[PDB]
């Protein structure tokens, strides 16, 4: 019964050759599976189907929740008696050495890594399933997609962009080392929270995230701001005292018209090939609003 060696986060996995019934326990790990023409027999979709961003889930087709990403259900990941498991490095260390013994179990990075790095996990997935040919035609079609949509965004690139999600008093910044923030980057965008930025308000570290309040926001002052929330609205509880802050009205992303909001299932948490194309296509979408 031979076997694909490949390397994980945690060394060397060999998978089998007849892996056909995946299970997955992170967004960006069925948007992968999808784009090789796998349909994944289990995923971790915390119980919240509209979360798997709707070319992918539509793709897919029918498949069994697992539960939480958090917390995955280790005895429906048993039931599904599947060939392979993909596990994410950073949420499910915890759980490695279970899954080892319901099939061989894959762990990469996606929830603690950038855009390059979700990109390479998806070229493991491609290698342990004997699909790298697919795995390169696909990606070569995505980066000419994303290449396309670079030279499509019209806003001024010497706008600096602040990406965050609305947490506490304020804003929990990403900064430029996320994914993000690297995929901004990506499209010729600038940080606002450079390396030196970052630095100088590091007291307000909360993991990878910087919590940003109104003084510190105003401070920084970003030209643009994305900001990332459930289903892309704006009226939340938070958002609201946030918005009606007398700071935030003088912010010049606010006076001027440059803060978009955006749906924070696409752009934090899917992290897949199509999740990252729709990114793109929405500031294409954006940048040609009326000015
Ligand atoms: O989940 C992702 O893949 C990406 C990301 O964690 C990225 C991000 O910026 N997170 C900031 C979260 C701050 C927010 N916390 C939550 O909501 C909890 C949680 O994050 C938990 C989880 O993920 O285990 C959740 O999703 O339910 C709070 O307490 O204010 C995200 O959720 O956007
Ligand atoms: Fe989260």
């Amino acid at each position: 019964a031979s076997t694909i060696s490949v390397k994980d986060e945690n060394g060397t996995v060999k998978v089998p050759k007849d892996a056909k019934r995946i299970v997955v326990l992170e967004y960006s790990f069925a948007d992968a599976l999808a784009a090789l023409d796998v349909k994944p027999v289990g995923i971790a979709d915390d119980g919240k189907k509209k979360r798997i961003i709707k070319p992918v889930r539509e793709k897919i087709g029918d498949y069994t929740s697992v539960g939480t990403r958090k917390q995955p259900n280790l005895e429906e990941i048993s039931k599904l008696k599947p060939d392979l498991i993909i596990a994410d490095s950073s949420r499910h260390k915890g759980i490695n050495k279970e899954l080892n013994k319901i099939a061989p179990t894959l762990s990469l990075k996606s929830f603690d890594g950038d855009y390059k790095q979700n990109i390479n996990s998806f070229k493991t997935i491609a290698k342990a399933l004997n699909k790298e040919k697919e795995g390169e035609k696909r990606l070569a079609e995505h980066d000419k997609l994303i290449n396309k949509y670079k030279d499509e965004i019209k806003f001024d690139r010497n706008q600096k962009v602040l990406p965050a999600v609305v947490a506490k008093a304020g804003l929990l910044a990403h900064p430029n080392y996320s994914y993000v923030g690297q995929f901004l980057n990506e499209l010729g965008f600038k940080n606002a929270l450079s390396d030196d930025v970052t630095k100088g308000l590091s007291k307000y570290l909360k993991g990878p995230y910087l919590q940003l309040d109104t003084e510190h926001l105003a401070d920084l002052n970003p030209e643009r701001m994305i900001i990332m929330t459930d289903h892309a609205k704006k009226d939340s509880a938070e958002f609201k005292k946030l918005q009606e802050d007398a700071t935030w009205k003088k912010l010049n992303a606010v006076k001027n018209n440059r803060v978009d909001i955006v749906d924070r299932d696409v752009w934090a948490r899917s992290r897949g090939l199509i999740s990252s194309e729709e990114m793109a296509k929405e500031l294409v979408e954006l940048s040609k609003k009326e000015q």
